[PDB]
């Protein structure tokens, strides 16, 4: 697509987020770059109205598929750089396990040489003690295949998976992702045949830093079809 | 699962089919077997009302993927052999790009010691001299990879896949299938993670017979999990 | 390569094979078809020397990975292909855990239109009731994964692999594969980057055959390599 | 009981004397793995001054038992079994159209470190080449590393080719040859035939002053389900 020659070198990425969880409200800006050649990402966020609410993982998912490396062969199936720079609307529900959930809207989107992720979430019905609002989650990330297909109608895809946060007793916290991505302008899109992302993300601290924040270091590469 | 002890060895499989496709009334009977020890099945089917209006590829999908080998790692999301002995109902659209639709209702369960197929189908919509009246397909069948993933909400799981139909001018017949799996039974079931299963079919003639046919050979191995 | 071109289509197929185990002289002729279109291989061995003195699984591997589905990413590292049709000589020794090991050497190449595979092979050191001459091998067959590495020096490929044969008292007889090919002809050949091929293999019996036989469908698909 | 070491994070010192086409240098790292994860993150300085080769060029040289077996697989796991005492690990890496370097190092637990000294020999390099010439891009691709058992040796066999980007857009290749063998007397685990799926990620702290390399790697094994 046209939209990919936008991604062969290193793209600065600006995130923004207006969070709403239980009634606390809370805002984090987020910063770094992608080189969807290798596909790689490197951020930073902050929490900048205080101590976040939520534990940092529960937010690793909200915080820019574009960056997927797909495989010289697989190129006819990326939807996400395929809407830039127009960019795409995404749209997502998490549920959280016997616990509350998160609805999610963002635009993703080139604002100039910067690919911009602008976020809104509601978070609803946690449980003041479990895992979520009790920060029982540790501050590490598992491995996820993120399996995409396609939703003519709606000239974009639907993407389900479902998140193992690792809780501090030894168990595992699920959190259901029901996701959907829809393009922002008039201008074709690829839809994709049935395939998925492999996901791997390390989380980490900035020795520098005395604010609540997260260091995220991605890779992301599709896969799945031959044909 | 309970239901998993019952396809440990070779379990004879009874296919019974009754279909209308654009008014046309076919009848179709399949008896072989199935070793999901080894993921494989072999099957013959034979169109008891004269020629099959359709090609015989285009029916491969709706002629028991309680067949599929699950390797040990990934047995607790094997939802088809956990709905045995009593069954799943199963459920299809199956649009064929350009042309005509099939919607199909099957009951899979065990009738004695033999796992029985029963289905009805109907196809409307479809083009008198397109790909598929005008039997246009080559008589061969590509591998697929079948996405599932639970909807537990509904008792069951959802499947999405889309077959590749080659025609004899060279070009493709895509078929894009919308399948749902319910139990038919009260008894526990397992609800699966997310995953696929890597089906191959092999089709071919019965030197012995006479009446329109097909003999088919199957693979179907499930992967995609590691947790 | 020039030699892929000869596959597009169904190729016939016949395969000789000249075999002494423990002194037990037989021999065992084949024929069938194979479209690496689809990575299919249809084939009737028949031992034209009376019963064979070694279960039939155990010969499996030795009886044309020139028919393996490559797919068009991978295609330059088909060595098989493009060995032809000059073809290759596929050397190898089967070493039975706690018994004898099968050496073979064949020739696989084009005579006329039929690609064939012509084998001689020794057997040595097997034990008079080891699960092999003491015919405890069941008639099954378990998927595998063939791993395929260049060897520049020898112009060719070495490849290495561990066939689990199931035994009937619920055990596993090992048969780990050494093996190497080089081309017959002084042409240019295709070297590869490591890969390698997922195997799948059914056995049965042809019901008007009197004479010991089998009848084997295999389906091969290269995989590994997305650069 | 080798696996046990690594339940949780291991800090890690590796330490590397190299000598290229006669060019002498040192390189120290530290930090830490987490094969529950199979997540590496590690830091390089060349204590010598300027590295002589490019930083890429050593990453593979640069702790296999850090590798996330999935729990289908944990008898194909040879690295960890071979802990405490270690394994010897030695390689030739043929360089295409240029040299070679031949390494041999000891990867094994000093007290609660796991710890990797190596030694490294690079001969006839062009001083021109993509190597001594320094026209290798500072990144990496991601490559799958095939292991096979030795039984003669009681280790494994390795082999895999790097793809290293060049500053023109070609590539250039490095061919692993490599070779595992215990240091100790324990028993192994000897593998069947299976791969690593290994991704690096480099890049440079922005408050060193000396020559360095911030490397973070994921490593998973895979293709075995019998």
């Amino acid at each position: 697509s046209k939209g990919e020659e936008l991604f062969t070198g290193v793209v600065p990425i600006l995130v923004e987020l207006d969070g709403d969880v239980n009634g606390h409200k809370f805002s984090v800006s987020g910063e770094g770059e992608g080189d969807a050649t290798y596909g790689k990402l490197t951020l930073k966020f902050i929490c900048t109205t205080g101590k976040l609410p939520v534990p940092w993982p529960t937010l690793v998912t909200t915080f820019v598929q574009c960056f997927s490396r797909y495989p010289d062969h697989m190129k006819r199936h990326d939807f996400f750089k395929s809407a830039m720079p127009e960019g795409y609307v995404q749209e997502r529900t998490i549920f959280f396990k016997d616990d509350g959930n998160y609805k999610t809207r963002a635009e993703v989107k080139f604002e100039g040489d910067t690919l911009v992720n602008r976020i809104e979430l509601k978070g609803i019905d946690f449980k003041e003690d479990g895992n979520i609002l009790g920060h029982k989650l540790e501050y590490n990330y598992n491995s996820h295949n993120v399996y995409i297909m396609a939703d003519k109608q709606k000239n974009g895809i639907k993407v389900n998976f479902k998140i193992r946060h690792n809780i501090e007793d030894g168990s595992v916290q699920l959190a259901d992702h029901y996701q959907q991505n829809t393009p922002i302008g008039d201008g074709p899109v690829l839809l994709p045949d049935n395939h998925y992302l492999s996901t791997q993300s390390a989380l980490s601290k900035d020795p520098n830093e005395k604010r609540d924040h997260m260091v995220l270091l991605a890779f992301v590469t599709a896969a799945g079809i031959t044909h």
